[PDB]
């Protein structure tokens, strides 16, 4: 396997000025003809002309309209096409080729492939080489003239980049359309779509130039009634970029297309965004609440690529976080503004500190700008995306809105029409940093370590208050554990948004303050502090770090009740849970190790339980925030604090803590579940797809959370509420009734009931599979066998496979069964999936990422399965590289 290194970048010895494409789609084959108007660059040294071309069947290749001969003039090994330099011209020449590809049998969903009855392309990152020969790297900018022909009955809608400049009939029931896209673009932003698409349409008028923009959202005819919310989110996205960043859409038309078979959430192209159907289609009747925030984020995300991608593209794929981290950052600002709920930011932190922190402490650890790769498809990670977003968000925290918007404008103006790197963005932010501090000697050179240094920093605190002096001191210390990427970790530029809370009245004591920690340790002193405060640290989660607040549970409860910042209250509650979890874990662990006939467990803090009741009973507190405080931290967040985790002991720990709190608050849980029904399940706007109330959906989340707690506790006659819940029109409700019925004899009755409600909608049935998959059933393995034989079958749809297996992998007690049956199960699924889709096979390895953090017996079980999968003779490069790095080989 060839390893690409970031330090080895050098420009190409060739230039591609113009691409002229003819894509002829037939029933059993697709013929691709391409003429490349090329030239010799100033970096040429007379080397061989080597194109990328994977899986192409050559009919002929030429240079200046003279056919080349295989063996003597060129070689092709199904991966690289090598034209020997003695046959390569020294001036402007034309390279042409005709290849045959087969999207009908392209089940890897990369390049050009068929999804149901729609043919679409996925060229990010190295997918264009699967369509035709090219120097498939982002710094090769070219102009595109693309013609597409197909059977008119099967593919009446033809879409590609640029303007549709010609439509013509073809003998034999065929037709063609030609698209010219004059602006230079990299090949990964090439896109083509063909199918019997139906659409919703709207006209958007830009803010400053008053230009009319046509908006189109496409799907198959069956699901055309699920396009309305996506259209609304597109309008919201365009208005937000205009209002926040002052950026207008550059083109006259924008297309969104939903496809059923897709490896990820979506992929941007210039003017034509292609989506996984589950991230674009929704209706109140056929979608759970989660889809509405998901479509909003994903539609906004792909739109926020348009302006920046139209001017500043990536120089190489090591800069992936420059376009991905920044776009997720803009995506999160957008959703925070649109939802107007504190749980939007909380949900982003919750995923980062669980999924991303696990990855950053695993053998897969990498910085947001890696130093090397052999398969680019394996570095579209939560580190590059979500930690990258947090690093881009810290620029805004450090600079504030005004100077951040200025640094953003500098970045575009300085690099417009060219490729850029992470250093280019840091330079533009540095120029804004010098302007804010009013000191042209200031710099952000230390900030570059956020791009180069792996691992999660640890930030610890000590305090001192001199009552006589009214002087308060915060001693801060930072540290990053050494790993395989750096033996010596350097201190980072860590912004710490802090407040000081008066414990006597809950009032703020200082104005907005962001501490700038740039050393291994520092002491920040505050004068005129009238009383000893309680510190509110890392407000808004101002840095991607482990926070060790060193506060007592009494101080954390006071923050939980009275602090102004949603994250610090959420983090204080998290800290109290973790202290309880680690204590009860060790007590169960030593009782199991010493084989005790009797032992003691430390109760949950009674004042902590009283505080939760205080907040739950507050009518003016946020329902989404309430659902967070009644839920223990994620398992994947807990495992970052326990060595040799025994999953059975952790399950017993969570079980004890939940029942301790339920033993006191279940009457309050039931009262809230009943009082919340009116507003949470209000049907006033059930048939208005464009009316979305994120506050209302958070009420449903709280009801579904409390109903789960009450069902686990076997609350008296709670089955009556479960049966009634089954009849709610909201899929979030009646799918919850299925999962909570797992603790009752009526489970399979609701199983069949909800299946009948889900089977006729493709996306809804996938949500039903997820609900069954995550059901806390003792017979879950037999239920999974029923899903395979009766529903899933031999489906190659990644949404089907992921829905059946991934939620089951989070069942702490059953997936981690000590026999290893759960590991053998997923291992068989990955190997089966790797035969037709390596990218989805790698995604299904997610449960193995924590393998070296479990008890010794489970480490052995997981490692044995991973070594079994590595010995498969037909293993893909993607899966092999992933498992090699994960097992430290
Ligand atoms: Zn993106």
């Amino acid at each position: 396997p060839k390893i690409h290194y970031r330090k080895d970048y050098k420009p190409s010895g060739f230039i591609i000025n113009q691409v002229t494409l003819n894509i002829n789609i037939h029933d059993q084959e697709t013929i691709v003809r391409s003429v490349l108007d090329m030239d010799i660059s100033k970096h040429n040294v007379g080397e061989d002309l080597v194109f990328d071309g994977v899986g192409l069947k050559i009919n002929e290749i030429s240079i200046n309209n003279k056919k080349l001969v295989e063996g003597e003039e060129y070689t092709y090994d199904n991966e690289f096409l090598t034209i020997f330099s003695k046959f390569v011209p020294k001036s402007k020449f034309a390279f042409s080729s005709e290849v045959i590809i087969h999207p009908e049998t392209n089940y890897a969903l990369t390049g050009l492939y068929k999804s149901k009855n729609i043919i679409v392309s996925q060229c990010e990152a190295t997918g264009f080489r699967r369509i035709t020969f090219f120097i498939d790297r982002p710094d090769m900018m070219a102009k595109y003239d693309v013609t597409v022909t197909a059977d008119k009955e099967k593919y009446p809608v033809l879409l590609s980049n640029g303007d549709k400049v010609n439509e013509f009939e073809i003998p034999g029931g065929r037709h063609g359309a030609r698209f010219n896209d004059p602006p230079l673009k990299p090949c990964y932003l090439f896109a083509v779509v063909a199918g019997d698409l139906k659409h919703l349409s709207a006209t958007y008028i830009t803010k400053y130039t008053k230009k009319k923009v046509e908006l189109y959202v496409f799907s198959e005819e069956k699901y055309v009634s699920k396009l309305q919310w996506a259209l609304e989110c597109l309008k919201k996205s365009m208005a937000f970029d205009e209002d926040y960043f002052g950026l207008e859409y550059d083109l006259s038309r924008l297309n969104l297309v939903a496809v059923s078979d897709f490896n990820v959430g979506a992929k941007e192209n210039k003017g034509l965004n292609i989506f996984n159907a589950n991230s674009l289609l929704a209706s109140k009747k056929n979608s759970i609440d989660f889809s509405y925030a998901r479509i909003l984020t994903v539609v906004g995300h792909e739109y926020f690529h348009q302006y920046t991608g139209n001017r500043v593209t990536l120089r190489d794929w090591f800069q992936l976080t420059l376009k991905e981290g920044l776009t997720v950052h803009r995506e999160n600002l957008f959703s925070e503004e649109m939802t107007k709920t504190v749980t939007t930011r909380l949900s982003h932190v919750d995923l980062l500190r669980s999924v991303q922190f696990l990855e950053d402490s695993s053998p897969l650890s990498h910085p947001i700008r890696p130093e090397s790769y052999v398969s680019m498809e394996n570095f579209y990670t939560t580190t590059v995306y979500d930690k990258g977003s947090e690093v881009m968000r810290m620029y805004l925290t450090i600079l504030g809105e005004e100077y951040y918007k200025k640094g953003f404008d500098i970045y575009i103006k300085k690099n417009d029409g060219n490729t850029a790197t992470c250093e280019d963005f840091n330079y533009a932010m540095e120029q804004a940093y010098k302007m804010k501090k009013a000191d042209n000697s200031a710099n952000l050179n230390q900030y570059l370590l956020w791009f180069s240094q792996s691992g999660t920093p640890h930030v610890s605190f000590k305090y001192n208050y001199d009552a006589e002096k009214k002087q308060y001191s915060i001693h801060v210390n930072q540290y990053t554990k050494p790993d395989e990427n750096q033996k010596e970790k350097k201190p980072l530029f860590i912004p710490i948004s802090v407040g000081l809370i008066n414990p006597e009245n809950g009032k703020e004591m200082i104005s907005q303050t962001t501490l700038e920690l740039t050393k291994e340790s520092d002491t920040f002193v505050f004068n005129n502090i009238a009383v000893k405060p309680i510190p509110s640290l890392f407000r808004g989660f101002s840095a991607p770090v482990y926070i060790e607040d060193q506060l007592t549970d009494e101080e954390r409860i006071l923050l939980l009740k009275y602090d102004s910042d949603a994250f610090v209250r959420y983090n204080s509650c998290t800290n109290i849970y973790m202290k309880q979890i680690l204590m009860n874990y060790n007590e169960f662990l030593k009782a199991k190790n010493e084989k005790l006939e009797s032992f003691q467990l430390t109760p949950v803090n009674a004042q902590f339980i009283d505080a939760i009741k205080y907040l739950l009973e507050d009518p003016h507190a946020d329902a989404g925030f309430k659902s967070y405080i009644v839920s223990l931290p994620q398992d994947r967040y807990i495992i970052n604090f326990v060595s040799n985790l025994d999953t059975d002991v952790l399950a017993d720990t969570k079980e004890y803590i939940y029942k301790q709190i339920g033993d006191k608050l279940n009457d309050v849980y039931y009262k809230m579940f009943k009082s919340l029904e009116a507003k949470a399940d209000d049907l006033t706007y059930f048939n208005d797809e464009s009316h979305v109330d994120f506050d209302q959906m958070n009420m449903r989340t709280l009801r579904n959370t409390l109903l789960s707690l009450l069902s686990k506790a076997q609350y008296p006659n709670i089955l009556n509420e479960i049966i009634e819940h089954s009849k709610s029109p909201y899929p979030s409700n009646w799918l919850t009734s299925l999962s909570v019925s797992a603790y009752f004899d009526k489970y399979f009755e609701l199983y069949d009931k909800t299946y009948k409600l889900s089977k006729d909608d493709e996306l809804l049935l996938q949500e039903w599979l997820k609900t069954v998959s995550r059901s806390d059933r003792k017979d879950i393995y037999e239920i999974l066998k029923k899903l395979e034989n009766e529903v899933l079958k031999d489906s190659k749809n990644p949404n089907d496979i992921r829905a059946v297996y991934l939620p089951f992998t989070n069942n702490l007690r059953r997936f981690h069964d000590i026999s290893g049956k759960g590991y053998k199960l997923i291992a068989e699924v990955i190997t089966k999936t790797d035969k037709f889709n390596p990218m989805v096979a790698t995604q299904l390895c997610e449960p193995f990422k924590l393998w070296n953090k479990l008890d010794t017996k489970r480490q052995e079980l997981m490692l044995n399965e991973m070594n079994t999968m590595l010995q498969e003779p037909q293993i893909s490069n993607n899966l092999k590289e992933y498992l090699l790095r994960l097992t430290n080989k």
